[PDB]
């Protein structure tokens, strides 16, 4: 599945935002408008036992440049949140479920 960051008349979104995929499949997020921005996932909101750090982007690290991509695909079964660290209360934020 992809995913933009940012929406086509900027605003700070994930498009689309709620979505689900089956194990393995990736997830392409594209830097779109209104970047920069990441993709980090929220290390207590997502399944037991994952690593944060194999799936995310540290908080630190940026796309700063339009058409830059984060690729990750997930296995484990369920609920992930993640967001945008410089945009999340902006409401940039998100979720995928993996069944
Ligand atoms: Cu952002």
């Amino acid at each position: 599945i992809d995913v933009l960051l940012g929406a086509d008349d900027g605003s700070l979104a994930f498009v689309p935002s709620e979505f689900s995929i089956s194990p393995g499949e990736k997830i392409v997020f594209k830097n779109n408008a209104g970047f920069p921005h990441n993709i980090v996932f929220d290390e207590d909101s997502i399944p037991s036992g994952v690593d944060a750090s194999k799936i995310s982007m540290s908080e630190e690290d940026l796309l700063n440049a339009k058409g830059e991509t984060f690729e990750v695909a997930l296995s484990n079964k369920g609920e992930y949140s993640f967001y945008c660290s410089p945009h999340q209360g902006a409401g940039m934020v998100g979720k995928v479920t993996v069944n």
